[PDB]
């Protein structure tokens, strides 16, 4: 269902806490939001 646009490496848990863009733009899982 969400896939990563990038390696754990680049979709950190952070992103998704204070960036949106790595949430929905690039990866859904791997940044923690699915």
């Amino acid at each position: 269902a969400c896939k990563d646009y990038l390696p754990k490496s680049e979709c950190t848990q952070f992103r998704c806490r204070t960036s949106m863009k790595y949430r929905l733009n690039l990866c859904k899982k791997t940044c923690g939001t699915c």
